[PDB]
């Protein structure tokens, strides 16, 4: 149908505006602590310590397959990355650290697309 059509021209949209979003977040990341899935191979106790991880790339490999239906979903993720690594790792750590960062740098670049999100439909 052309309804269907519409909602999928729509979702397409979002799904370019959301790039744009994430590529502007993992700018926030420089070191790329957040780039890639942590790694069970090097720390295999993981998952007893955190139930869903998330992490750029699997955002990424998200976001390609138009898996992301609205921005709530998207910011979900994005959150996880946070909150994972601020219950995983100790306030004094590099990592918890750069968690803040993100979070603090993140909640601008939300707060716009939020807007952007509304306005266009």
């Amino acid at each position: 149908s052309m309804e269907q059509v519409a909602m999928e021209l729509r979702l397409t949209e979002l799904t370019r505006l959301l790039r744009s979003v994430l590529d502007q977040l993992q700018d926030k990341d420089p070191a790329r602590i957040f780039a890639q899935p942590v790694s069970l191979k090097e720390v295999p106790d993981y998952l007893d310590h955190i139930k869903h991880p998330m992490d750029f790339a699997t955002m990424r490999k998200r976001l390609e397959a138009q898996g992301y239906k609205n921005l709530h979903e998207f910011e979900e993720d994005f959150d996880l990355i946070i909150d994972n690594c601020m219950k995983y790792n100790a306030r004094d750590t590099v990592f918890y650290r750069a968690a803040v960062r993100l979070r603090d740098q993140g909640g601008v670049v939300l707060r716009q697309a939020r807007r952007e999100v509304d306005s266009i439909g």
